[PDB]
């Protein structure tokens, strides 16, 4: 029956106004908007005849009890329509308005602000203050000769004589700049502190220009004056004004939808092409700071909420960027040449480096344009309403392909130069520009290709589109992007935040550092949770000590343990030995919660019947969160788990190569089932024999596991499931608490960034290798140690860093570490083996492989050191769909 207007109660049933279009307001704009209608239609009831009864003077009940502001808004205004009347005459305003020519410091200006505010509450003065301000801003500050003209038109009116005389001179220090600064400060203060000036600005006034009709366009002419657009202080306030006068202009249109009296009554302004272009021009101004940029973005969004604006804004942005992108192509090309001929000692011509460093460069302009498009098609759209396909279209019409290719060519030169100014950061605003073109993209399953090899070094991104630019580019400039993050690691918390979506590119060391600070360093002030273990009881002496304690406090509290095994709590190797060997007892076969992996005794594994342990649930959860503490806190708990374990730790589908070192004969048969020897000759029903103390019930792996048979057609799925079961469902649920203990310690969303070998080298201290020990504790199959590809293959080994070589070792040794003595104790599946470089020509130019089941390795004879290097790097790094899967 009633509708609340700022908190009051009026029976709208007995009122003309429809609330459905008012409720949309946040109960704030409703107050003033209602008052506008109240007073206008009350005057209509006063003068215009033939009125209906719904209004009824909106009742005395809603005049005497309606908020006093509205009462005074109607009554006092009604009493003053023809006692709180205008304080000063019109000429007073002129005399007062001369203050703006009295250039003064701050503080002194405040008195003017409160006085001018108090001069409101009077349609006479308010409509006089605004006009005078617009007069000064639009017809006085252009020449300092027009300033004198308006000053004489102002001072003359202060005396009542609107006749002009006396040629009054200015203080001779007053500059259009100072008048503008003071006037805009005052205007902003009024618009912000007091309402009812917004509506005056937007609403038509009726004394085709549109200026005399709409006050707002007086401020839009300020956006084409070099006097204004060359100052970062006047632009800031001139944009803070429009960010408010535009917000309201948007809300009204949205709320109306149906009944739009305001659109039909105030005649809400209509924006043409040029008007929106003036607003957009701000982002291309040299004076556009970060603040001016945010306010301009808000103004753009608000105007976009209007009709016929979105398309205009998009078209203008596209044209702007296309205009810009021609200069960037030229500026980059000159740089690409210069950087290639800088040799040593010399530096880039400062003029060519000044077009990439100054805050008013084009790269910043391109970044601002692209950030504006992102804002437009992202700001408050819920991530599902986004027409990212349409968004990409916009980026495709910019023909920025050349710029991206020039950028790639430019970056390649830095990677291959000895320069002082190399400092690719100068192109950082350009690199981040590419990361706005792709931030909202899908970038999913385009990474999942692999197989490809050393097809880069000539890629042109001229027409690669937007969905096929991220990965090809980042992959290409991996080294440069990793060297840029190693100096400013905050790039990952900002411009390079998008790189989280291509973790394959982030090297290990940067990955580790990003991981720790984000997660670990956040938690400090850790309390004490000591535990007193024995040096032999160790595992149980710790576990049973807590055995049910809070999963949060345990990790968020320091472990100052005072263990009885020896003397000491920390500070001297006593606490780290606890961490060091605790998991050594978790593997303890007596507990039977782990298994020396069938391949290697050195390597452990949860054990197919890991739950067989009388106490397994609280013995794995221990293991899980134990790793988390060490990983979070520090040190290592050396194990070897298994590749699928890490994959399961990262919740990712597993490979078959795992079976190679998990059950050799099983793999030789499972591989035999997939290929090698399968013509339904393997036969045997589907599903996997489900051991129960020797009782094989061959559970239906899939619903109809036994129902299906292992035939040539179904061989692939059968083996996939068997390996999956033997690798995951063999331990199925028992690992779950192992995952909860860890995942509670180290959240999954900050482990997904790592991958397999990286996670291991994190968990286990990164190893170091001896090349010479990789020359004697080795085996050269069908290949001389200096035949051709083997030699510069050793060169490739040399050129790799620790993180890469450890993978190379882990690409032949299964899951890392060195068996001591210099590889001589090559602990194969039987327990003794030797590194084996099997030629295995097999399309000698294709990617290599290996079988750590035998400490084996495949070396397709390539021809080129570069191609071999690339294939080797891809393979060792690769963990999915290459070395992983099949």
């Amino acid at each position: 029956v009633y509708v609340t207007i700022q908190g009051s109660e009026v029976d709208i049933g007995g009122t003309d106004i429809d609330p459905e279009f008012m409720n949309a307001l946040p109960d704030d704009i409703r107050a003033d908007v209602f008052a506008q209608h109240v007073r206008e239609r009350r005057a209509e009831a006063r003068l215009n005849s033939d009125h209906n009864v719904h209004s009824r003077e909106i009742d005395s009940d809603f005049l005497e009890a309606i908020p006093e502001d509205i009462r005074e808004g109607i009554l006092d205004t009604e009493a003053e329509e023809q006692y709180f009347a205008p304080l000063i005459d019109r000429a007073g305003i002129a005399s007062l308005m001369k203050s703006v020519f009295i250039s003064k410091p701050y503080i002194q200006r405040e008195i003017y602000h409160e006085l001018f505010y108090r001069l409101c509450s009077s349609k006479q003065n308010r409509n006089d203050l605004m006009n005078t301000f617009l007069f000064i801003l639009s017809e006085g500050i252009i020449d300092q000769h027009s300033l004198e003209k308006v000053y004489n038109i102002i001072s003359s009116r202060a005396m009542g004589h609107a006749k002009t005389t006396t040629v009054r001179q200015l203080p001779s220090d007053c500059t259009p700049l100072t008048v503008a600064n003071q006037t805009i400060e005052i205007l902003q203060s009024l618009i912000d502190a007091d309402s009812r000036l917004k509506y005056f600005l937007i609403a038509e006034h009726d004394n085709p220009d549109k200026k005399l009709r709409w006050p707002l366009w007086h401020l839009f002419s300020l956006l084409d004056r070099k006097l204004i657009t060359d100052e970062s202080v006047l632009m800031d306030l001139l944009t803070r004004i429009l960010q408010v006068c535009t917000k309201t202009l948007a809300v009204l249109s949205t709320s109306s939808n149906g009944k739009e009296n305001l659109s039909k009554k105030f005649h809400l302004p209509s924006f043409d092409e040029d008007d929106l272009m003036k607003i957009l021009s701000i982002i291309m101004l040299d004076s556009c700071t970060t603040r001016v940029f945010q306010q301009t973005l808000n103004i753009i969004y608000n105007l976009s909420k209007l009709q016929g604006c979105m398309s205009i804004f998009t078209k203008h942005l596209v044209s702007l960027a296309i205009s810009i992108m021609s200069k960037l192509k030229s500026a980059l090309d000159g740089l690409s040449r210069e950087v290639g001929t800088i040799t040593t000692g010399m530096e880039i011509n400062s003029e060519l480096l000044q077009k990439f460093t100054l805050p008013s460069s084009d790269q910043a302009k391109l970044l601002k344009i692209l950030t504006t498009v992102d804002f437009l098609y992202t700001h408050k759209r819920k991530e599902e309403e986004r027409n990212v396909k349409d968004l990409q279209s916009l980026y495709d019409k910019m023909n920025g392909g050349p710029v991206w290719s020039s950028l790639s060519e430019c970056l390649s030169q830095f990677e291959k130069s000895q320069a002082i100014n190399t400092s690719a950061t100068i192109l950082l605003p350009l690199i981040e520009s590419l990361m706005v073109v792709c931030r909202r993209s899908d970038l999913s399953q385009n990474r999942n290709t692999a197989v490809k090899y050393e097809d880069a070094k000539l890629l042109d991104f001229s027409k690669t589109r937007v969905e096929n630019l991220f990965f090809p580019f980042t992959d290409a400039h991996k080294k440069l992007l990793n060297q840029m993050i190693r100096s400013n690691p905050k790039l990952m918390s900002g411009p390079f935040a998008l790189l989280v979506k291509n973790p394959k590119v982030l090297d290990f060391d940067n990955k580790r550092y990003f991981f720790n600070a984000k997660l670990k360093s956040d938690n400090q002030e850790r309390p004490k949770l000591p535990i007193t273990v024995r040096r032999e009881q160790v595992f149980l002496d710790s576990y049973r000590a807590l055995f049910f304690k809070t999963n949060d406090e345990i990790k968020n509290s320091k472990l100052e343990i005072t263990f009885k095994g020896e003397s000491g709590v920390d500070a001297g190797g006593v606490t780290r030995e606890w961490y060091q060997v605790l998991s050594r007892q978790m593997f303890n076969p007596d507990y039977a919660l782990f298994l020396p992996v069938p391949s290697d005794k050195t390597t452990f594994h949860p054990n197919r019947t890991s739950g067989i342990n009388p106490e397994h649930l609280s013995f794995f959860k221990f293991i899980g969160m134990i790793i988390g503490k060490a990983i979070r806190d520090q040190c290592f708990l050396d194990c070897h788990f298994s590749r699928e374990v890490y994959k399961n730790i990262l919740g990712r589908p597993v490979s078959l190569k795992d079976m190679e070192s998990l059950d050799p004969d099983y793999y030789k048969s499972l591989v035999w089932i997939l290929e090698n020897d399968i013509t339904d000759i393997i036969e045997e029903t589907f599903s996997v024999e489900t051991d129960d103390y020797g009782e094989h019930k061959v559970i239906n792996l899939i619903e109809g596991g036994k129902d299906i048979i292992v035939t040539e057609a179904n061989k692939q799925d059968y083996v996939k499931k068997v390996v999956e079961y033997k690798l995951q469902t063999s331990v199925k649920e028992q690992m779950d608490n192992f995952l909860v203990g860890f995942y509670a310690l180290i959240s999954k969303d900050l482990i997904t960034i790592f991958d397999e070998q990286e996670l291991e080298l994190l968990i286990s201290g990164l190893p170091d290798i001896d090349v010479d020990d990789w020359k004697n504790n080795t085996t050269y199959v069908n290949y001389t140690a200096t035949c051709k590809e083997v030699s510069y293959f050793w060169r490739a080994v040399r050129s790799f860093d620790a993180e890469e070589r450890a993978k190379l070792l882990q690409f032949v040794t299964g899951t890392s570490k060195v068996p001591l003595n210099g590889f001589k104790e090559l602990s194969g599946v039987n327990g003794v083996c030797k590194f084996s470089i099997h030629r295995d020509f097999g399309s000698s130019e294709r990617l290599p492989s290996s079988h750590t089941c035998f400490n084996q390795l495949n070396l397709p004879p390539y021809e080129s050191y570069e191609t071999l290097r690339g294939s080797l790097l891809l393979a060792i790094n690769e963990g999915h769909e290459g070395f992983g899967l099949a």
